[PDB]
């Protein structure tokens, strides 16, 4: 299958697949079932900015979640994703929607990779294009007349769809380490709209880290994220 | 045909074509024929560092070269490059030998590029590796042991061959101007080492802008540097 | 006196000094009296965002003043601020008010200067603290509990005061060129809000340049915008 | 006293002081006495590079030393440096020589730090000019006619001298925290060489945090490394 690395916003707990029981952020590697996890105080309506890095050195990977106004939520994992993830990837985002719904509106990303061997990338995104070229878009992703990125479904009056799976990558290959490289690291942003009809929405959204050929998963939408064939 | 912008480090003076009557730098608007040329002290053997930028306020495209210890070459240009290319290009390098031959190293590149509607496109490449996967490689271009990029065909001894053209595209496309674009702008360095048995070392190297699908046009040897088909 | 290269967003004309009979952006270059002017459709109570760009080798000094939904303003100056400016000089914003008045709020400020002989300043202010160490506040400069720089003074209820002359300096000494260098550049942006009870509000804001030892001139109020003793 | 957090690149084995029995790098949390170090293959007459890295998520400072053609040396110790550092600080290099000596060139130095509540300021010195106004250079620190930092004494025909002590700080002072940020972060990087007529070269060199207002203390000379007073 793919290899996937991902930090989810998870808004919808799903105690029967290894889900603390409330909306958490996580830390995914190769597994839906989150090696770390923390609680989110969701706050739909009110726009959020994730933060996740990452280098080699330090071997934590580490997310914080905030909005205006509140508490952060943080996550770090001890991993070497060099033992996890092939040399060359593609960076992406993805949602779901399931039963209960949510817009997963991204209205920027950015990204830095490096790599001393000092090679490095960057995009940054504020406002994205009707049709954007440098990126992958999978699924129902796609970007609006507002220049936003919609993961995954919603109607012109701005209303979430439900069993709804996008994932939009990153058009090139990132190089995030080589056997020469001292140290590599890797830091992205996003920020993100969640409005919802529903008192529990789903299912979630995700930055990833993947093999470059990565696809959405057949059996992946709802709780899988967009990422994952099954809940192992 | 491609539509092609580029900065021209022309080795060999082609008078039949246009071309000055000594080693030069060039503005190149869809023709080999350069828009605007200054004399370039062209020195083998040294490593060199160009250094392009332009942005839409200005409409002002300039290059300087230099080496260690030496004079700079300067160019400009006055163009509106939303006039000449599309809004979406690839960037590259490209680079040919003929009868007379050089060396065509790139040891490092960089480009940054921003549209303000602030989005923004970054690389770096201080080390090439023995496959870059964000690279589009094209005719003879290859990267070498020494994590330098070819442009052109060197033997294992490191003697530039004749009769070569290669030229390397990032891989991702450049988003350089849009609707509702304030403000675009870009800025190109790379390093070169040219070496070669010749007095009259041959033919050139460039940075280039390009239609995204560009290719090394049927003809384009030599003097048309990888870019054109023809000296119109 | 001081040394000054300023971009300047003038709201009011004083047609008496030079200005043209509009809102205007201008270029100056050691004098109140633009070098060039363009025609500024002034909109208060909405952000405005101004980027401004030099490079050395095209010695063509721009600024582009925009709204969200509006058209922008543009001016350019051919000029080679090495013959202007000493090599060493302090980045700073400055803005005041008269006997008409407007707020002076800047909500972001970045700055990169480089130098490649590749040296680098840059800085980037999206929240400014409530005592900032890195600025140096000049005049009726602070910050206020928003995070916001305001130039000139305003009230607790928000209300701009009169006859305020502010200005905030970034606090290292910027390199902007030396006899070694090849290029040398700077970029700048800020956002900016205008909020005025006048029907022509005053008198501007400017981003400026100066020897680092510069300071508010005696007699600079008003249309001098805190930048020059006179109106030569 | 000051308050410092260091990396060291620790070239002389103090065991009387805690050095481990070997040159090492280290982590200084307001002492000598390294909180974590690793064994250091010191190469004199090799250029080498160091990368410092944290932020404030995954609470971990590491550092990386390498040379061409060589392994690398890490460190990392787990430190929440808000918990240790003051809000404001300055950053800068140090070094010292003692009876036994060694030189402390710095060709390169760069810094990124950011603080979102994005914040950020960012150098980079490829070459240090004769007279640097954004650096604050204490002890016997200097710049020399090859555009390096010297930040130990050196005669002229490029020999070091004994018992010498030199700091260079970044002029203006860095915000690495404030009560509404959601994440602070910073990286440093240096390239140094170090030369030694000894066997056994003393002392060595280090990347610093301190309160801004940091000066060399009486007594900090050798071991100490410029930084303490005592060996506490
Ligand atoms: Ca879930
Ligand atoms: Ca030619
Ligand atoms: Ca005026
Ligand atoms: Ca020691
Ligand atoms: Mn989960
Ligand atoms: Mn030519
Ligand atoms: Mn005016
Ligand atoms: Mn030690």
């Amino acid at each position: 299958a793919d290899t996937i690395v991902a930090v989810e916003l998870d808004s919808y707990p799903n105690t029967d697949i290894g889900d603390p029981n409330y909306p958490h952020i996580g830390i995914d590697i190769k597994s839906i079932r989150s090696k770390s996890t923390a609680r989110w105080n969701m706050q739909t309506g009110k726009v959020g900015t994730v933060h996740i890095s990452y280098n080699s050195v330090a071997k934590r990977l580490s997310a914080v979640v905030s909005y205006t106004g509140s508490s952060s939520t943080t996550v770090s994992y001890d991993v070497d994703l060099n033992n996890v993830l092939p040399e060359w990837v593609r960076v992406g985002l993805s949602a779901t929607t399931g039963l209960y719904k949510e817009t997963n509106t991204i209205l920027s990303w950015s990204f830095t990779s490096k790599l001393k061997t000092a090679n490095s990338l960057h995009f940054t995104f504020n406002q994205f294009s009707q049709n954007p070229k440098d990126l992958i878009l999978q699924g129902d992703a796609t970007t609006d007349s507002d220049g936003n990125l919609e993961l995954t479904k919603v109607s012109s009056s701005g209303d979430p769809q439900g069993n709804s799976v996008g994932r939009a990558l990153f058009y090139a290959p990132v190089h995030i380490w080589e056997k020469s490289a001292v140290v590599a690291s890797f830091d992205a942003t996003f920020t993100f709209l969640i409005k919802s009809p529903d008192r529990d929405p789903a299912d979630g959204i995700t930055f990833f880290i993947a093999n470059p050929d990565t696809s959405i998963p057949s059996g992946s939408g709802g709780r899988l994220l967009g990422l994952f064939p099954d809940a192992n």
